[PDB]
């Protein structure tokens, strides 16, 4: 079993489908990664996450370093053993949460106060890589400096250029740790906001360093789908074609389809889990809010085609009751269905690309989903 | 498959072990019934409830008549289909929640305002039985009038005597509904508080009417274990020996053991589910609070002997993290373990009675549990 081997089995336009082979398992691409920020995909046992079709989940350096702690997780045997997920885990590097959740930045790194208890903590390229080593991540993200949306040209350039210097420091720290370099992979993060020249400068710097995969940062932060697709149109071709392309934080089903049409291979977002707990269920006819009174006596499953265990066993009417009553089983069932729906979407994307009918799939998907 | 057949396979002192055969399955006794007040055992799929060893669960007339509604559940196919539990369900009649949760009593019945939205509702012996018919309950409880603890002799007698008249009305309403009389069972509820003469009067009235089983009401309401055991000492022998004896709302593991020693066959309580969500895990060495800092790096399972799936797969340290983080999976894992622990306790009770070593089991259990 290889450390990291990406193979493209089929193409259609800019879209690709294939596999990433890693020591802990195969990742089918395009892939959707359920988010497991606090060492759990919310409301699901790991076996249920696997049963939905997920090949890999996402963890977070920032959250786990605060609770329960990186050294503690390593002492307990690593993140895989701790949470009971034995397949690949990608960990974000913490740069986004430093901006979004915490409350001093320099070239060396960043010091910050935890949002949970105000205790002071430090992150740097070297410390982020070390934390991801302690967690035992399979895909390690380079540590970057993020800037809020909407970013001015000056702030976008400044954070991107520092991110590129930090990408080289992340590369060197990873390569210095033998066990990490032999068993994990390292992805760089392209920045530059909506500005084509900065995206190009960022892509050039990352390719010169060399990574196992390339993420597109700085999207899914409020820009809207038209603008995101515009940025992807020019940004993805700048990345090495022969390595995976990971769009961080995306997204809604239609966002995923359009991003695949633009060359993206990997995705993560909290939408299926978080909005599931809030009562939103994804269906091939668009999302529904199960709390709506129209579902109070609806005996049909959440989605009429979905193969998930929830749709085999429980009605909309029951799940409507559970969510309106605040019952934990409502969160469990909505989340399992939504994650299974996302995996079925990815499976349909992969099959349609492999069969050379992805264009028609995307058209049919949109016509029905937005009808 | 019979409507209702109780068979005692073995005895030791006042303790009994055996089976209740019903159309939807066999109930091994002494039995513990997980509580599923809102058409769910909190945080567990029904298949997980079954995997812990539960033969029967408890639902509630008062809660289900308010949300989602009894006629609605019947229109949707009954409670079993609605929640996905195909085995026996016992439903309490609502008399306790009218007292404990709602906010006018007469000989006919009771009118009350819902605790959820203040809407007005009515309950009576006839309406309670009808609601339990609409739900499709397998074991129907007679509708009683409860009085708060501690009850004066006057209030205990008054509520008991009305309860006995309402027990006859419950019997007649059940017998008038052919489908119910042919497929379900009906239990009476002995009242009389801590007063031996009232317990005797109540037992005499219930036996004259005749029921499939006899519950002991009015305990687990604050009286303490010594007093409860004292009341059981004289109350249980008053009930027909050849029918099941159901102690409502009990209880802690040691309460269950002592009640079995006094002739009780069936139990229900929210303790394993509710306290599980709050961080209390049951072990053979007594309860632990998993949130305590001493468990932060403990790799052992919740209990060293427990056969449940949680103890096969996750450490105390992980569950400690989950509960302290407010994660739903923490509630799921704690609840599964606690319900499995309760079922393993019942299995050890049943086996020890069948083998004529229940006295020694109870002594060994207490010496270790309270060490
Ligand atoms: C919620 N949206 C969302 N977009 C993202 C882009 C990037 C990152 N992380 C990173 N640059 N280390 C996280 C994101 N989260
Ligand atoms: C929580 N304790 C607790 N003791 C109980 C006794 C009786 C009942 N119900 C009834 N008489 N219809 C419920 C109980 N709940
Ligand atoms: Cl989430
Ligand atoms: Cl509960
Ligand atoms: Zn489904
Ligand atoms: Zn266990």
């Amino acid at each position: 079993r290889p450390r990291f081997s990406f193979s493209i089995a089929a193409r259609e336009g800019k879209a690709r489908t294939g596999t990433i082979e890693m020591k802990r398992g195969v990742i089918r691409t395009p892939a959707f990664m359920p988010v497991g920020t606090a060492a759990t995909v919310k409301a699901l046992k790991p076996e249920t996450v696997r049963a939905t079709g997920a090949d890999i989940i996402l963890g977070n350096t920032y959250h786990l370093m605060l609770r329960p702690g990186a050294e503690r997780i390593a002492k307990l045997g690593g993140l895989h053993s701790f949470m009971g997920w034995d397949r690949p885990i990608l960990t974000d590097s913490g740069g986004y949460q430093v901006m979004s959740l915490s409350s001093k930045q320099s070239e060396e790194g960043v010091t910050f106060k935890s949002h949970l208890d105000g205790s002071r903590h430090m992150l740097s390229p070297e410390r982020s890589i070390e934390i991801q080593h302690l967690l035992g991540s399979d895909i390690v993200m380079a540590f970057d400096e993020c800037t809020p949306y909407p970013a001015t040209p000056s702030r976008a350039a400044s954070s991107m250029e520092r991110s590129m210097r930090w990408a080289k420091r992340s590369r060197d720290a990873f390569d210095s740790r033998k066990e990490q370099a032999e068993n994990a992979a390292l992805f760089g993060i392209q920045q530059g906001s909506v500005f084509e020249n900065l995206r190009q400068q960022s892509a050039d710097a990352l390719a010169e360093i060399g990574f196992d995969g390339y993420a597109v940062g700085g999207l899914a932060v409020g820009e809207g789908q038209d603008e995101m697709f515009r940025v992807l149109d020019f940004s993805v071709p700048m990345l090495p074609d022969d390595k995976p392309h990971y769009l961080m934080g995306v997204g809604k089903p239609d966002d995923i389809v359009g991003a695949v049409e633009r060359g993206i291979d990997m995705f993560d977002c909290v939408l299926p889990t978080r909005s599931g707990r809030n009562g939103q269920a994804f269906t091939w006819d668009g999302p529904i809010n199960i709390r709506n009174a129209r579902f109070s006596e609806d005996l049909k499953p959440l989605d009429s085609e979905c193969h998930c265990a929830v749709c085999q066993k429980w009605s909309r009417a029951y799940i409507h009751h559970l969510i309106r009553a605040g019952e934990i089983l409502g969160a469990m069932l909505m989340t399992e269905h939504n994650i299974a729906f996302y995996q079925q979407l990815m499976q349909k994307i992969r099959d349609s690309i492999s069969e050379g009918r992805f264009s028609q799939f995307a058209q049919d998907f949109r016509a029905r989903y937005f009808a």
